[PDB]
């Protein structure tokens, strides 16, 4: 698949959608995600589709290298630690992110796992504890959505 | 995965969730719809796991192999067919399906795909007119999800 999308929904205000696509040897993330506090959210790709308990239910940062949590920029990171996405003082987030660990196909593939935004800001893994080694301090789970292949 | 799962959502009353499995070369499709009305009700594969227009964007049935319209039993089938799921008075549905054609990977796999429940029976390509041999006449979709990866 070159092209994938993801519908974020929750319990509250927060929803967005997000598209993937593959592009040279890249993948281009891009959309918008509204309703949300100004600032930082943190942003990732979870391991599992499943939202049969909401967005607790998709489990920890997709990680098949075995990392720790970190920024997107890091070496040390997770393949689903995608940083912190900004809302303005609207509420809107506008997604413009390219990555070079995740993929839409074969072992790094994202399709079928599950896209969250989360309360508050990831610390991309320099917090100081061992929470932000695993999530970046990211907190609760505002709205997610399983990544489906697109047209 | 040798695991997925879809949380089936709608506007009306219809929600569910269904477990997939593989093994051996087949998918033991199960869980449960609630919310339906008795009698049957058209269960299949949609090709793409697109919800940005409630589950009108999932596009047609799964059918990479470009056959025409059938029910799970049939030669002549869609992949993504998969029948009816029976509801009973009180309008819930336990599926328990083991399909051949379904795949949870591989070229056809249905990981990042949507699972529909529909609003009539379908006539697995038996009912005689054109909209039989595309989707059996199971008329609107009611409930869809994304098919995601399970623990
Ligand atoms: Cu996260
Ligand atoms: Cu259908
Ligand atoms: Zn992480
Ligand atoms: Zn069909």
């Amino acid at each position: 698949a070159t092209k994938a999308v993801c519908v974020l929904k929750g319990d509250g205000p927060v929803q967005g959608t997000i598209h993937f696509e593959a592009k040279g040897d890249t993948v281009v993330v891009t959309g918008s995600i509204t309703g949300l506090t100004e600032g930082d959210h943190g942003f990732h790709v979870h391991q599992f589709g499943d939202n049969t308990q909401g967005c607790t239910s998709a489990g920890p940062h997709f990680n098949p290298l075995s990392k720790k949590h970190g920024g997107p920029k890091d070496e040390e990171r997770h393949v689903g630690d995608l940083g912190n996405v900004t809302a303005d003082k609207n509420g809107v987030a506008i997604v413009d992110i390219v990555d070079p660990l995740i993929s839409l196909s074969g072992e790094y593939s994202i399709i079928g796992r599950t896209m969250v935004v989360h309360e508050k800001p990831d610390d991309l893994g320099r917090g100081g504890n061992e929470e932000s080694t695993k999530t970046g301090n990211a907190g609760s789970r505002l709205a997610c959505g399983v990544i489906g292949i697109a047209k």
